[PDB]
């Protein structure tokens, strides 16, 4: 399949070089995997979703996202036009408030919950969770991304917009997840975006093109944008059979482009996330 005139992030997954503009993939668009986005809301009813996406859980007064930013994520997972795996089931996890912020011990449940959730859903292609969320270091949200992740779920995690070594956020510093640093379309490292040996893979970042609230759309930039070009990208593997939840960060990995982007530190990855889709 071919999408013209594509977000240039989608355009970059599925090509060799930057500075295209049409987004290829097989047309079974992740059909039958199913993606979590741990946030605050997805607008379900968004015409860009057909009917494809859900609330499943809030922690809060409403499963509404009164801000944007979930809805934003799921849009970059899986619209129809913004999005990488196009055919994929969204369920939305609301452990961040309208205002974007979220307490730990909240987020951790969120994760918990998506871990045993997912015996309560249809996904026989596999199951991804996007988290575009963090904060400073913990064990303890660590260690639930790690449960996470150990129950079957390919989880995609934030680097952070920091400019910082991500060894000092958490989830991004827990190894066993796949940690998402940011790219922008000329292949630099988002002048945001963090770095360091945690991460694993990056994603386009800077000035992508999604859903928003109240059913509109918006360009925003930050690591938490090309999480979900990562998830979205798993969630499409996992149906074409090529990969798993406990080894898609690794496939991702193993068939990236590889050297592409600018100002990566050494010591970090030089991995741009890429579906190696032959049309
Ligand atoms: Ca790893």
């Amino acid at each position: 399949a071919a999408q013209t005139n594509a977000p240039w992030g989608l355009a970059r997954i599925s090509s060799t070089s930057p500075g295209t503009s049409t987004y290829y993939y097989d047309e079974s668009a992740g059909q039958g995997s199913c993606v979590y986005v741990i946030d605050t809301g997805i607008e379900a009813s968004h015409p860009e979703f057909e009917g494809r996406a859900q609330m499943v859980k809030t922690y809060y007064y409403s499963s509404r996202d009164g801000n944007g930013h979930g809805t934003h994520c799921a849009g970059t997972v899986g619209s129809r036009t913004y999005g990488v795996a196009k055919k994929t089931q969204l369920f939305g996890v609301k452990v961040l408030d309208d205002n974007g912020s979220g307490q730990y011990s909240t987020i951790i449940a969120g994760m918990d919950f998506v871990a045993s959730d997912k015996n309560n859903r249809n996904c026989p292609k596999g199951v991804v969770a996007s988290l575009s969320l963090g904060g400073g270091y913990s064990s303890s949200v660590n260690s639930a991304a790690a449960r996470l992740q150990s129950s079957g779920v390919m989880v995609a995690v934030a680097a952070g917009n920091n400019n910082a070594d991500a060894r000092n956020y958490s989830p991004a510093s827990e190894p066993s997840v796949c940690t998402v640093g940011a790219s922008d379309r000329y292949d630099r490292r988002s002048s945001f975006s963090n770095y360091g040996s945690v991460l694993d893979i990056f994603g386009p970042g800077t000035s992508i093109l999604s859903t928003w609230i109240g059913g509109s759309t918006r360009s925003i930039s930050g690591t938490s944008m090309a999480t979900p070009h990562v998830a979205g990208l798993a969630a499409y593997l996992m149906t074409l059979g090529k990969t798993t939840a406990a080894s898609a960060c690794r496939y991702i990995a193993d068939t990236a482009n590889k050297g592409d982007l600018s100002n990566i530190p050494f010591g970090t990855v030089n991995l741009l996330a890429y579906n190696n889709y032959q049309a």
